[PDB]
């Protein structure tokens, strides 16, 4: 559609970069033209790791126009920790993204608990030493893209959580650094990183950023519980002042640091209520301006409104296969609401949702 010109495969992007462009951190491509990503968050691959099929990444690069895909490995609440074998998915989305031509984000999916120094995310390292290792020959390495911890939260459901000051921040600098460093020795590759208060606070990453190159601070927002906002913090505003989400995006770049909002939903933060579309329509405007890259939360049926497909409702109405099947395209009715208007937004075309009857 029209006004997609910085929404590039990888195939003729290439290797992602940060450039300067009107004093802000952008993302580029190789030649350094800004470059943005738009497409789908898997929910949690322990729970829907079906969406990982040939025929549902061809639909979200070519039907939806998405590329970029996200993989959400979940380690606690049955995920990685416990289910090693989850990884497979990862490995095998990450395959289908380089085939069907799509930048794949790698999300170590930091949630329950939300400090991750905790315990039960000690694979983290080992983790990406070793995706990193088995990509760093392949002619598409440059298509993987490196998220190392989800949402910094104080979620203290399976160990510690975080605070939402400069004690947070540092606790998640002093997790990342150590693995930033390993992932540089292997290559270039663009590292997102997450921040406290799941991920509302890149403007405290701006205030003390990790001293590497190609790394960009996440923003996670709901449409239904972040309100938009057009005034920014006034020069000198203390951090303890920064909390409403738009605004600290506005912080983080007009401070220097490249964002990407690596999580968002058309509902209220839980991932239900809504969908909140007029704010999404605003904020997707916001980010689009500004080209900061985005995934929308999630490729499931499960019933709740910020999931992409339509649930199982004893009335009428059978949960979507998440294969799509031979055809590569899943018919209006089989998205919900939510995964009817993202996938009109990631393709840029015009919002004309079908009568529901």
């Amino acid at each position: 559609p029209a006004g997609m010109q910085a929404v590039k495969s990888p195939s003729e992007a290439g290797a992602l970069q940060l450039v300067e462009l009107n004093g802000q951190l952008t993302l580029a491509g190789e030649d350094g033209t800004p470059v943005q990503l738009r497409g789908m968050s898997t929910h949690g691959l322990q729970w829907f790791g079906e969406i990982v099929n040939e025929n549902a990444f061809v639909a979200l690069s070519n039907d939806w126009g998405s590329n970029m895909i996200r993989l959400a490995m979940y380690i606690g609440e049955n995920g990685y920790a416990t289910n090693p074998e989850v990884k497979d998915l990862v490995y095998e989305g990450i395959e289908l993204a380089f085939e069907h031509d799509m930048y794949v984000i790698v999300d170590w999916h930091v949630h329950a608990p939300g400090d991750p120094r905790a315990d039960v995310y000690s694979g983290a390292y080992d983790f990406f030493e070793e995706i990193a290792d088995h990509y760093k020959d392949h002619p598409k390495n440059h298509y993987i893209i490196w998220e190392l911890a989800n949402e910094p939260s104080p979620n203290n459901n399976g160990g510690p959580g975080l605070t939402n000051d400069e004690k947070g921040w540092e606790a998640v600098k002093e997790y990342a650094e150590p693995i930033v460093e390993m992932l540089r020795e292997k290559g270039d590759n663009m590292i997102l990183v997450g921040n406290p208060n799941w991920s509302q606070r890149p403007d405290l990453s701006a205030d003390n950023p990790i001293d590497a190159e190609n790394i960009m601070y996440s923003v996670h927002f709901y449409t239904g519980s972040h309100g938009a906002s057009h005034i920014g913090y006034p020069e000198g505003t203390p951090s303890s002042e920064r909390s409403n989400v738009m605004a600290n995006v506005r912080y983080a770049l007009d401070n220097g640091v490249a964002v990407f909002a690596t999580e968002w939903g058309t509902s209220q933060a839980n991932g239900d209520g809504g969908p909140y579309f007029d704010e999404a329509d605003v904020w997707l405007n916001f980010l689009n301006k500004h080209n900061i890259s985005w995934a929308n939360w999630s490729l499931t049926n499960k019933n709740e409104i910020s999931g992409a497909f339509t649930p199982f409702e004893l009335g009428r109405t059978d949960a979507t296969d998440l294969d799509p099947g031979a055809n590569q395209v899943w018919a209006p009715e089989e998205l919900s609401l939510s995964g009817e208007y993202v996938r009109a937004r990631i393709k840029g075309i015009e919002y004309t949702p079908i009568d529901r009857t």
